[PDB]
């Protein structure tokens, strides 16, 4: 089936077969930047047909394109870089794809083989330096060696809880000519051996049976339902239980719909934590009770049964011990509810009316809301009117901070892979090169890097990408001339005493610092700015109707805060719902 | 003498110990970036009225920022990061200064104690991570270890062979309250113990006798001499042994001397290549005989006695074995030789007038040369004029690359930590950051910033920092469209097939892109382009007459290459002389 | 309360302040063996009244003791060595602590610090060998650590899941003069913050549900039920389910007792793994899912729901995943189901006896055999006349082998730490060193070593120590000529290939070699042969009587062979139940 590009018994060079190799795996896109180490690879790679690489202006930029890529499409995103400063220039990267779960697969070249160890020119034990932070990682050291490693960094990458596999590949190797054989046997059994079986229906039907037992069910969803977007619609139609989501699970059920708690959080909404908080059954599926979630673990759910459902043995009852556990993938265990939930449809007679409108009129006491000061911009108000514009349909990737609390609390996504942001690691900088890889995985799509104006500096280059690479990227830019989030957390525990939080020019504290529109002009991508609530809609209307590229700096007060808030290791009952830097 | 702003029976916060602790090493500068576990140590910097910060826009800014200040000062460089993403950035900056020996000390902020090793929120085992790329790290597990950990951080980045030492500190750590002490003893035994002694007047006398006994004598030093300025400068003017540099040690002996052999290696002078290559004494002064000067090492220095003296034991015969060596502070070793030389002066007659002759001749021969084509700017005159102009005196920061050899080729360094290049890791995206340390170390100096279009990019979210900090940082932006130094290469051994050099915009190849001016512009920063080899001097002259802050992009024909080149694991007689990307 | 020997200001060495650290700690017992890096600890150990050293003739010997002492006593056990081969020697033990979950504390010396790393005399980087093998270990790097590292390796020894912890002291610290603070704090937050919290009732309550719901319920007790002996006999007479043990909790419930199931397992009786097999409720008590008693995990009480209890959160989920689980001290959990069984007794109305029945016929059909040839004897019917003669309150300790499936197959342990075995690691020459550790820490008792000619010999050194410490240590060798368990799978899976499995001597294949006797007779210890089954009771009888240590011979015939047996992997109709080696 697999046409390759070289007689099935002509020698090539190793970097020749690494590429095969990569095409042999369906892989069409990748994020490389040259360097002496990886120069084999490039040449290798200009030799391909099907790969089409999208230089980037940072290495970190390639890291976080890929992501994007990944994050977007459900295929893991691959990056490759040189040997020492290209390599070391992933590490966020890498370690932001690990805390995530995206699959992953970065390749990084080497020093020739003999003189690994001996502080050669661009040397870097970074196989060493990413242990801790990649889901696995490799050191090739023969040519012969490259499919079957290969095949197992993206089995590896892909399969399980999914996230980075890094391969590093020495230059001698590279060079090497040698006859691939794509018929060797990946060396897993620890691994395979490993992987969860389909669940069984004994487990499925005992849980069943909990949510009939139960009162107050709530559903606690996160990353690892990205994939059951159908089969979560269709318990939910089935139990009527309401759905709370994490920052990572954002669109795994639409936030548009009356059963939905929209997140819950240290930033979640007020009915979201109550339900959990009082619930007498707490369904976490794909979720990893993260401190972000929980707060205080021992009055987190306090007063119900959990059952935790995830394809990772190490996180059942890693921080919240469960009552019941399911070691598998959770696509299967709702399709395997879903038929015992139809079937004993009419003996189980599933009604939790009473504590839906129990929650329904917390959603009404408590709704997300924000303040509107003369004409000035709300932050919330741009993203909901962004929502409104796209129709809920845009890919949405953002930096982190205050603008990511508001892309997340104010958009409501439909489908899983539209919500691109990071979450365990939290990453600045990452919002516009994970547009990028967005954008080419999904050309057809409309997206927009909802950024703050200190995330998006950071990797500010990679506009240089966008405009050379004629991505339709458009990037909604929540200027508030500071770095939001510790400004606001400067205010609530520190007198609001500043302490280098301001981005902007102290010689004139009025002026918008820097000037993001030169950035843009820079790299010849069109952009405009807005400071007026009333010129908004037509502002964004324009940045989405303007073909190619585009930015808009959205002038905010920073006085902003994100609520409600419960402070770091809180309780339901520390909740922070009014107050502002004002 | 040292007075504190505690009562000595007063407890406070462990975030305000660790800044006295800075305090009391004499620091007056950190470059860091507040985050969420690192907000404690930001509020404890505002406190303190001896240190100021400087706010990178990006924490490699940051690293590479502090290597600058480092590099060009003699004192050591500190960064500080918030945990998880900010520590992994500073990754590439840590390894930089392992590989350079750089005194550094980098500081970052955990997650409390009991939440490591839990996957918290920004978490990141960084010690971890960095212990292959530091000289040494530390994790703060007790307020009371910070005074002793951050004596011995700094005493060991500074002391023997300076590198990089990173203290970790955990969120609790910093706001535990505690009363320090300041007389605790480092628990540093073993180091201590290893430490060279004082050269013994046995070896060295032995060393000046090789000399008297030779007759092809040749000084091969390095970084380990840049404190040795004054001692080197005796010891040549009482030996009258040619001086031929590493692109760590310019600057150790004034380039613009008759004596001075310049830099050898891949891209140094046929003539100091030629030297080692004949020489019959090698005497090798802080260096470490890198596959970029020696080649081949069976070929390096084959017809001569190598006399190596290195501050590290582990240096001396890794990939040369020397035949006399010196395990100690080159600085006192040639204090010791010159006494020596000083006393049994006439009895020795030195005299190597012949073997100078024969070198020369090489040096006339086949000196650095240059070609003028019509009005297109030669980047090697530009640098040339940027010298004539600044006389020799000014600070020179650069990225990696084409433009970093010839800024280290046509630019007379008249002192060492003038010289502010990544040599060993060879790191794109230094040059400006490095500029923004060394200029805030040297306020009074010229500092400019020869960067490349590929390296200048990366890190061009820190012309914001130089304008908010007002630093009369100047930037000699030789912009080529183009990744050289690989460029070169495809050139050399990939028949011009380029893969991802180019770094214009295809749509429009004639297009000088990005605009380097407008990213100027946006930061406020005044900039200006140049073409025309004419209008060169007056441009340059403005750059430097501007105060301020200054951007000079000067576009260069990209065919240009490095010369003379030779070729990786090659020997002086595979040395290339001519030829271009024409 | 505790009266020190030193003034509360008088300074003393760091060895008298750890020895010191060890009497605070309650300890009356060490097990050392004198080296130059601890000699300074065996001096502060003389000046000692409190504690008493039992000097063996092997480290091993040592650690093997110190292991016997703490599985006889529940209290940590404590051996010291010197640096390099004496620390080395130790690994065996610390390995199989570790895999038994037996709290030990060992100390070793070190080279003095400033020496570490330098492969110095007798030095070993033990604290780097034994990581993987030990719960944890630290090197003391200053005797002002003494005090606060002893405290909490004896907490992290014997807290939670007990293990061994190692304490590396360098000399010149052992010398260091000091004034010790016994007040200072442990560093483990993270360890306490993971300590598990009592049982909630809510997960008590469903499992006793569970049981109320269960027609063919059953106790899978281990090690970990250790300290519930009576919490769990309560629970049985509450619930009525039979109870299968596991080689390392035997002795948690009565073997002589209608309710018992014995052991279960690769040797465990017919009937116990039948109960597994076709349990509807499986009681996992303080195990861990071991593949010598699981065999093939998917078939594994595949046809019920698990319970789970364990304090090892790591631990469960491992091998099996439970339905519902708690990860907690079992003697609590069990304290909290007694209650809740003990009020809704009436309501609960529990009776198994159908579910026993099917098990009693099991019993019936399928007991514990062995066969009688001749004169010959049964190593079964020896170790079921040693129970009879000493009325099953002997504390036996053994080898590895045969002879230890015996032991534990034909004695009906009345109470846990009566029952000295190494299961994990399955160590040979554990029997007489545990012996030696458990008689010193209970000298009333008696205690006897079931031995086998192979495990015996390798730690016979011991011997010696038995006499000098007149330690009343009986030893039951069963001596077949072989390494019996290698034996028996060559019968069953090689044809009866023997290699290198026979221990006597081929130029006299009939004459038993070697004659233990003779080496209890070199170290003065009364011994005696058996060779008839008629004079067994009375030699036995006689090692009984005859006061002090004493050795008993007993010659079996090797053909003789553990059953039932389901091989490695296999599936409870694997199960082997015929067969010999003849
Ligand atoms: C400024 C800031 C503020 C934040 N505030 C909040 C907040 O208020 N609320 C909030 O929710 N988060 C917040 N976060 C995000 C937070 O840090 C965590 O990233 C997030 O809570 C993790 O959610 P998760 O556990 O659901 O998803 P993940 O971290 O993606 O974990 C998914 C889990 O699902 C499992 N799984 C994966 N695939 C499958 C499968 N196929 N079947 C079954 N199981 C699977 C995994 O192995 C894993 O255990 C914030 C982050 C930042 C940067
Ligand atoms: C594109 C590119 C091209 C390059 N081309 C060249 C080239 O052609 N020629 C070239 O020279 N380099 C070149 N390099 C730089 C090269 O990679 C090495 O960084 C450089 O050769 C190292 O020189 P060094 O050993 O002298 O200095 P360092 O790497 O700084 O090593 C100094 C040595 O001195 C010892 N020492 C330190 N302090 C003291 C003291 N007080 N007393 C005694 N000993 C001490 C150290 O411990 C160590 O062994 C290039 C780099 C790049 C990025
Ligand atoms: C020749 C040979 C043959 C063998 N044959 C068999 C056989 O046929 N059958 C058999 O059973 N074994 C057999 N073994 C022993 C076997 O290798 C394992 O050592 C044994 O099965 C382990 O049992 P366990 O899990 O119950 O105990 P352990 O290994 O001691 O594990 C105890 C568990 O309890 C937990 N726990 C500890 N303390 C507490 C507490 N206070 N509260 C709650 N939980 C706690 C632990 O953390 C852990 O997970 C054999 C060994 C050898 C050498
Ligand atoms: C300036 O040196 C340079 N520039 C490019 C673009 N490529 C290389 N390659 C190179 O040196 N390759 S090598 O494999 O012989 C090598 C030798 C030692 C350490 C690293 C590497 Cl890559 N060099
Ligand atoms: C959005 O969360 C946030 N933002 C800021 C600016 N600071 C913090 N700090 C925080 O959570 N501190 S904490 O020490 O309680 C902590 C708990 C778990 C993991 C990491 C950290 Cl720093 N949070
Ligand atoms: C034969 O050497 C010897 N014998 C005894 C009984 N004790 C010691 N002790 C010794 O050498 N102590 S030391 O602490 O100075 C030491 C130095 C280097 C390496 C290890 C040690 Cl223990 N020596
Ligand atoms: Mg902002
Ligand atoms: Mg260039
Ligand atoms: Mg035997």
């Amino acid at each position: 089936t697999f046409i390759s590009r070289f007689a099935p018994d002509q020698p090539r060079k190793g970097a020749d077969i690494l590429v095969e190799a990569l095409e042999r795996q369906g892989v069409e896109t990748v994020f490389a930047y040259p360097g002496g180490a990886s120069m084999e690879i490039h040449q290798a790679l200009t030799r391909s047909s099907s790969i089409r690489n999208v230089l980037p202006r940072h290495e970190q930029g390639g890291v976080f394109a890929a992501e994007g890529y990944a994050r977007s499409s459900g295929k893991p995103g691959i990056c490759i870089a040189t040997s020492g400063p290209g390599a070391t220039n992933l590490v966020s990267g890498l370690a932001d794809a690990l805390l995530d779960s995206v699959p992953l697969v970065a390749i990084t070249g080497q020093v020739p083989r003999r003189m690994i160890g001996t502080d050669a020119f661009q040397e870097t034990p970074i196989v060493e330096v990413t242990r801790s932070i990649t889901k696995h990682n490799y050191l090739v050291m023969d040519v012969e060696d490259i499919p079957r490693i290969i095949e197992e960094a993206f089995f590896l990458a892909t399969s399980g809880r999914p996230g980075p596999v890094l391969v590093d590949v020495p230059k001698d190797i590279q060079q090497q000519l040698a006859i691939p054989n794509w018929e060797q046997a990946m060396r897993l059994p620890g691994y395979m051996s490993r992987m969860p079986k389909p669940p069984e229906d004994s487990h499925l039907e005992q849980i069943v049976r909990l949510i009939s037992e139960s009162k107050k069910p709530v559903l606690y969803v996160g990353g690892g339902c990205l994939n059951s977007s159908d089969e979560l619609g269709r318990f939910v139609e089935l139990t009527g239980i309401p759905v709370a989501s994490t920052l990572m699970g954002l669109g795994s059920y639409p936030c548009d719909d009356e059963l939905s708690l929209h997140m819950l959080g240290m930033h979640g909404t007020v009915y979201a934590n109550y339900a959990v908080e009082h619930s007498d059954l707490l369904l976490a599926f794909g979720v990893r009770f993260d401190d972000r979630v929980t707060g205080k673990l021992e009055a987190f759910a306090s007063r119900a049964k959990i059952v935790h459902i995830d394809i990772d043995s190490a996180e059942i009852g890693k921080n919240k011990t469960p009552h019941v556990s399911v070691c598998g993938d959770v696509k299967l265990a709702l399709q395997g509810m879903n038929k015992v939930l139809e079937n004993r449809a009419e003996e189980l007679k599933l009604d939790f009316g009473v504590w839906r409108n129990e929650l329904n009129v917390q959603k009404q006491k408590f709704p997300l809301s924000f303040k509107t000061f003369g004409e000035a911009i709300p932050p919330q108000y741009a993203i909901k009117v962004l929502d409104e514009l796209t129709d809920g349909k845009a890919i949405i990737s953002t930096g982190v901070g205050q603008h990511q609390m508001w892309a997340a609390q104010f958009y409501n996504y439909k489908k899983p892979r539209q919500w691109l942001s990071s979450g365990g690691l939290g990453a600045m900088g990452f919002g516009l090169p994970a547009a990028i890889g967005a954008s080419v995985a999904n050309p057809d799509a409309i997206v927009v890097d909802i950024d703050g104006d200190g995330s998006f500096i950071m990797n500010v280059q990679e506009l240089a990408t966008i405009r050379v690479e004629n991505l339709p990227v458009k990037v909604l830019l929540l200027n508030n001339q500071h770095l939001g989030m510790v400004m606001q957390w400067e205010d609530r525990f520190y007198k609001a005493n500043r302490a280098h939080t301001f981005l902007g020019d102290p010689a004139q504290e009025d002026e918008i610092f820097p000037n993001m529109l030169l950035f843009a002009a820079a790299c010849g991508i069109p952009a405009a700015r807005v400071t007026k609530k009333a010129d908004l809609r037509e502002a964004i209307q324009t940045m989405l109707d303007t073909p190619g590229p585009y930015l808009l700096d959205v002038i905010c007060p920073h006085q902003e805060h994100v609520l409600p808030m419960i402070p770091s290791g809180g309780t339901f009952n520390d909740v922070i719902t009014e107050g502002d830097g004002r």
